[PDB]
């Protein structure tokens, strides 16, 4: 009619904070119409390689955001899915009805760009408003990266550093009022044309289907924002009593691999939780009162221990935005060149498939399959069992399945993850056995074997004698608790003691020859090695 503005969703799944929704409902006053828009392009919102769980959980995440248009709209607000290509459906869109702008929120990730960039020429050609609003993260990325002089930080405290004379990160923006906007009738003919979804398709449409094994499912997750919402009112609630307590309970601090979907790292992923809400929402609940206990060697005051962890996030998000290698070694800037083994295809699906003999690394790679998330410490073990703790194999590889099978799966995230724990060759403690031996870490995570049953179920009866160390049964005990090593529960693929020997002396071997180290994405510290991978020390 008058036209529309289109709000175009990829991730900032939310209708709370959201800048670039605000700017579409901008001209509710002009009679301009309101167009919500999700496109499946085959890569938007991590989907060109991705499986069953975080589909789901993306498709949990599109349901809650039509499910609030329609609760605010008396159902004349709808959120229109279609498939294909962008370009192709915004510009037929605009044949339909005149769109005025396209509001985004900005995917800075390089690996957006070029889709984006088609979006802006497309704008440009046909007189498009091109809306852009910095949202997903805390900050702009680029004003981190101005600021440290055109590189971004590749340490966490020279990030810190940074922000610090940035200042701190914005606000979140009021609630979208959409009571009062206007949406349009397609015609029919242009929503048949277009393969605009009838009704919220299901991750079988997509030809993505069960896991590599499947059913061993004990923990669900919900998708959405009214489910990030509730996590977040809970966890708020949980601080606001150590907050008046004074102090973490012994055992809040303690890693808890047997708890729930408690976490928010996927709903921060799609942008279901707004970051900036989170910040400060903690921010304000510990506002201008000093405390003395500390969380993991983090202090309270401020909330510095949980808006540390939303620093993470923004540090390795901003080492990525101009680096297209960031996913990659050969040819990336700020990743040390390590001379991983060559892809050796038995030992690398052994371990995807946990087949790889040691139960807590098994137990958590068949959790990663069936449920699609470990605890923070459960990805430190397997990451570094991959690469220097162990296969000695790229750490490319386990990137490449984590991005596949994690709910979360942020490509900036993810990789600079992988990068800070396997290709810090100068970090003398990472190699210590404190991190490096997963049978020790069972023994402390999971006393009683329970988590390792749960998931490795020939494992079950098993005694917890034996449960973290199956290969010590002698031959008379592996026939009587029904399990025989090489038959029921494979042999451990590789000698650990060996291997981390031989890997170790690769890393001194390294760093001898290069002396002086070129600048790389690297821990800051030894003591934050030790808060990384919750050390007892
Ligand atoms: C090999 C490896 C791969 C990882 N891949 C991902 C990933 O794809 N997506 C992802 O969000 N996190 C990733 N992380 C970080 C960490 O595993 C998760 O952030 C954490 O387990 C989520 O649980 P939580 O929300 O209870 O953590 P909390 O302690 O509650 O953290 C609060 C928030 O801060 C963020 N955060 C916390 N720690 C980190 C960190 N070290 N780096 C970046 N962000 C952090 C999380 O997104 C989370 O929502 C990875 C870590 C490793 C070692």
């Amino acid at each position: 009619t008058r036209g529309a503005n289109v709000i175009w969703f990829r991730h900032g799944l939310r209708l709370h904070d959201n800048p670039a929704l605000l700017a579409a409902l901008a001209d509710k006053d002009q009679g301009i119409a309101l167009i919500p828009v999700f496109i499946f392009d085959g890569e938007s919102a991590g989907t060109k390689n991705v499986g069953y769980n975080r589909m789901r959980f993306l498709l949990d995440s599109l349901q809650d955001i039509d499910d609030q248009l329609q609760a605010a709209t008396d159902g004349r607000g709808r959120l229109l899915v279609f498939e294909g290509e962008p370009a192709y459906i915004f510009r037929r869109l605009h044949e339909q009805v005149r769109l005025h702008r396209i509001c985004i929120e900005q995917d800075c990730e390089p690996i957006w760009n070029e889709r984006d960039e088609s979006i802006r020429s497309l704008c440009r050609e046909l007189n498009i408003d091109f809306v852009e609003k910095v949202s997903h993260t805390l900050w702009d990325p680029q004003l981190v990266i101005e600021t440290n002089g055109g590189i971004p930080p590749l340490t966490y405290q020279m990030f810190l550093h940074t922000v610090q004379i940035i200042g701190l990160p914005p606000r979140p923006t009021a609630d979208a009022r959409l009571e009062d906007a206007t949406f349009v009738e397609l015609d029919p003919e242009f929503c048949r044309s277009l393969k605009l979804f009838e009704q919220l398709p299901t991750p079988e449409h997509f030809n993505v289907y069960g896991d590599n094994m499947g059913f061993l499912a004990k923990i669900n997750w919900r998708g959405g924002e009214t489910q990030a919402l509730l996590l977040l009112d809970e966890r708020l609630k949980v601080e606001q009593h150590a907050f008046e307590r004074g102090f973490y309970l012994p055992n809040q601090a303690l890693p808890n691999i047997h708890d729930s979907p408690k976490s928010m790292s996927a709903h921060l992923r799609f942008g279901c939780l707004s970051v900036r809400r989170f910040y400060w929402s903690v921010h304000d609940l510990f506002k201008n009162v000093q405390l003395r206990a500390c969380v993991r060697g983090v202090q309270m005051t401020g909330g510095a221990h949980i808006t540390g962890q939303l620093i993470w996030r923004e540090y390795f998000y901003t080492m990525s935005v101009n680096n297209p290698n960031y996913d990659r070694m050969e040819g990336n800037d700020i990743c040390l060149s390590i001379p991983w083994a060559k892809p050796n295809e038995n030992l690398l699906q052994s371990w995807r498939l946990g087949q790889t003999g040691f139960p807590l690394i098994d137990g958590a790679m068949r959790q990663l399959l069936a449920e699609g998330w470990l605890h923070h410490t459960l990805r430190n073990t397997v990451a570094t069992f991959l690469t220097r703790g162990g296969l000695w194999q790229s750490w490319e590889h386990g990137l490449q399945h984590f991005l596949k099978y994690l709910l979360d799966a942020d490509w900036s995230v993810c990789a600079g993850n992988w990068m800070w724990v396997s290709s810090s060759a100068f970090e003398r403690l990472l190699d210590s056995s404190l991190v490096t031996c997963p049978v020790a870490l069972a023994k402390r995570l999971d006393p009683d074997g329970t988590y390792i049953k749960q998931y490795v179920p020939e494992l079950m009866n098993v005694p917890k004698e034996f449960v973290h160390e199956p290969w010590r049964m002698s031959a008379e005990q592996q026939e009587q608790y029904e399990c025989l090593i090489g038959v029921h529960y494979p042999e451990r693929i590789i000698d650990l003691s060996m291997a981390v020997k031989r890997n170790m002396l690769a890393m001194k071997s390294l760093r001898n020859s290069l002396i002086t180290p070129p600048p790389h994405c690297r821990p800051s510290n030894e003591e934050e090695v030790r808060q990384f991978f919750w050390l007892a020390d």
